[PDB]
C-alpha cells in the first residue's frame, strides 16, 4: 500500500531525466483517458505551471473524453492547449474513404506526435509518454505516434497498476470508471479489440515478462500455471508480432 | 572489387531482415536525392517488382527534383506512386505562419512517415530507411521523421561512401552530382546548415568513431591531430546534443523499495 513510495520514485524521476536533459518543461497528450491524467498529474507535481497539456481533438474523438480532459486540468491547475487535428483527417479520409479504422487512426496518433514534438520544439520542452506496460507488450498502439516520446514515467506499470496508482493520485471518478480506449474511432475499446479485460491480461502478461523478458515464451509453461489455451495463443501472438515496437530499425553493421 | 561485395553485403541484408520479418515486400520514399536513390536501387534488385517508391512532394518541394525521381524510376523498372502532401502542409502553414522553418520541416517529414507507415500496412510492406553514418551521427534529420523506419541499409555508410556506392549502382548523373539538401524549404542544402559539406565533415567523423567509442569525445585530442577549433565545436556538439536520436525513450524501470531489513 506504499503507494506514495512510488509517487515519490516516478516524480523524482521524471525531474531527474528531464534535467539530465538540460530541460525544464515538459509537453504531453491530454486525451481524458487514465494514462495521460496519471501523467498529467504526476508531472504537474514536479514541474507545475511548467508541465503543459495539449489537447488534440479528431473528427472522430469522442466529445466526453476533451471535457473530462478540460476538467482534470482546472480540478489540477494544469496549464493547457486545445489543438484540432481534424482539418487533417478530413483530408485522410477524403483521399482514402475504404482506409481501414486502423489506418485512420494511426494516422491521428502520428498527427499527435507531430504537434507534441512541434509544441515541445517551439516552448523548449520535451514530450513525455505514457503508454502503459500492457500496451508495450501486446504492441497496442502506434509506431512512432503513441509510442514516441523522450520520457516515460509509466512505460514498466502494467494498466492495472497505473489504476491502482490512479487511486492514489485523486484521480477524478469519471477518469477513473471509464473504459480504456485508444478513441481512434467511434465505440473502440480496449476490451473489445484485445478480446479480454486487463483483469484477466494483466496476470498473464506480468508472469511473461517475469519468465521470458529476454527469452522466447513458452505457451506450455504457461499452460501449466492454469492459464486458457486460447487466451496464452491469442496473447502470445500479439507479443511476438509487435515486438518490433520496442527495438530500434535494423541497421546494417559498417562493412 | 570491394564496392562489388558491398552491394552483395547490402542486398543479402535486406533481403535476410525483411525475410525474416515474414514479408516480401518493401517501400521507402524517394526524393530525388542521392541517399533515397541509392537505397532504391538496392532495393529494385532484391525484390524487384515488390520494391515500391513513394513520391511525397510539398508545397514548397523543388519540382526538379520529383522529374529527377521520377527518371530514376524509369530507368531502374522501380513502380512508383505519387501523393503530394502539400494539402497537410497548406495548413500547418496557415494555423502556424510564423513557424520557424525547421518547424515545418519537421512537420513534412513526419507526414512523409506517416504515409510510408500508411502504405507499408495497406500492402503488406515494410518501411527502408535511407539515413546515412553522417546524417545519423550528427542528428542531422527528424526523429520520427525521415530517421523513422524498419531497415536501415546505409546507416553504417558515410555520406562520402554513400556517393561512391551510388557511382558503381550508375545512379544518374543528375543525382550524383546534386548538392544534398533535405529539400524542406527553398533554398536549403545540407552544407548551408551544418556550415562544411561532407569532404571536410566525414574525415572528423570517422575519426571520432575510431577514438571515441569507450569515452566521451576530446576535443583537445582532435585539436592536436589538426582540425580546426570551429570545425571540432560544431560537430562535436551535433553528435552529443542529438544523440538522443540514436536510442530509444528513457522509460522508468519498475519500482523496487528498499526495505528496513535491507
Ligand atoms: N517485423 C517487423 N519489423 C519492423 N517493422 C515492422 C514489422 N512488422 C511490421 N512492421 C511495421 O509496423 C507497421 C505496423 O505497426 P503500427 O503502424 O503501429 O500498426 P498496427 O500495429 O498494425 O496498428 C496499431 C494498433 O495498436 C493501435 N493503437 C494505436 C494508438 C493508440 C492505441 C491505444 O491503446 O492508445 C492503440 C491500433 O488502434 C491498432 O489496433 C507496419 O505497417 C510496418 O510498416
Ligand atoms: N536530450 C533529449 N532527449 C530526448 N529528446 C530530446 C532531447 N533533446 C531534444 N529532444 C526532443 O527532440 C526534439 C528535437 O529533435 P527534432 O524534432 O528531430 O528536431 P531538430 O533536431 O531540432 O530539427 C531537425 C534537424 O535535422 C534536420 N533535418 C530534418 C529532416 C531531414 C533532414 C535531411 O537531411 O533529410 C535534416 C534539420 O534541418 C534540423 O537541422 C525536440 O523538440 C524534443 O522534443
Ligand atoms: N484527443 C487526444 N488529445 C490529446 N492526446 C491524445 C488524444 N488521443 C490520444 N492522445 C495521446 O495518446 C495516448 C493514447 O491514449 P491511450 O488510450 O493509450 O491512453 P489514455 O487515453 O490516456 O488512457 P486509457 O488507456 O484508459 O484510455 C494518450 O495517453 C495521449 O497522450
Ligand atoms: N519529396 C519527397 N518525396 C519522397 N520522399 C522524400 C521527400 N523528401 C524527403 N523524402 C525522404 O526523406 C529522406 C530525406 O533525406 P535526405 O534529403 O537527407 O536524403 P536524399 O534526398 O535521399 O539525399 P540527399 O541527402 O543528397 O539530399 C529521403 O531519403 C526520403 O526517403
Ligand atoms: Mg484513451
Ligand atoms: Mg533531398
Amino acid at each position: 500500500k506504499d503507494y506514495q513510495k512510488l509517487i515519490v520514485y516516478l516524480c523524482d524521476f521524471l525531474e531527474k531525466e528531464v534535467q539530465k536533459r538540460g530541460f525544464k518543461k515538459v509537453v504531453y497528450g491530454l486525451s481524458g483517458g487514465l494514462d495521460s491524467a496519471v501523467v498529467g498529474v504526476l508531472c504537474q507535481k514536479v514541474f507545475k505551471e511548467n508541465a503543459h497539456a495539449l489537447l488534440m481533438p479528431s473528427s472522430v474523438s469522442m466529445p466526453e473524453n476533451k471535457t473530462d480532459a478540460l476538467n482534470l486540468c482546472e480540478k489540477f491547475s494544469i496549464p493547457y492547449t486545445e489543438y484540432s487535428i481534424a482539418p487533417y483527417d478530413a483530408i485522410f479520409s477524403s483521399h482514402f474513404k475504404d482506409a481501414s479504422l486502423t489506418r485512420k487512426g494511426n494516422f491521428c496518433a502520428r498527427l499527435r506526435m507531430a504537434f507534441l514534438y512541434d509544441y515541445s520544439l517551439k516552448s523548449d520542452s520535451l514530450v513525455i509518454g505514457t503508454s502503459n506496460k500492457s500496451e508495450r507488450m501486446l504492441g497496442y498502439g502506434t509506431l512512432f505516434g503513441d509510442l514516441a516520446c523522450a520520457i516515460n514515467p509509466i512505460g514498466e506499470l502494467f494498466k492495472t497498476e497505473v489504476y491502482e496508482l490512479a487511486r492514489r493520485l485523486n484521480i477524478p471518478k469519471k477518469i477513473l470508471n471509464k473504459p480504456p480506449s485508444a478513441d481512434l474511432f467511434v465505440g473502440q475499446s480496449d476490451e473489445k479489440d484485445l478480446g479480454y479485460p486487463y483483469s484477466v491480461i494483466d496476470p498473464l502478461l506480468k508472469d511473461i515478462e517475469a519468465l521470458f523478458q529476454t527469452k522466447p515464451i513458452d505457451t506450455e509453461t504457461l499452460a501449466q500455471l492454469g492459464y486458457d489455451e486460447i487466451l496464452v495463443k491469442n496473447i502470445t501472438s500479439r507479443i511476438q508480432k509487435n515486438a518490433f515496437k520496442l527495438e530500434l530499425p535494423a541497421i546494417a553493421k559498417r562493412f
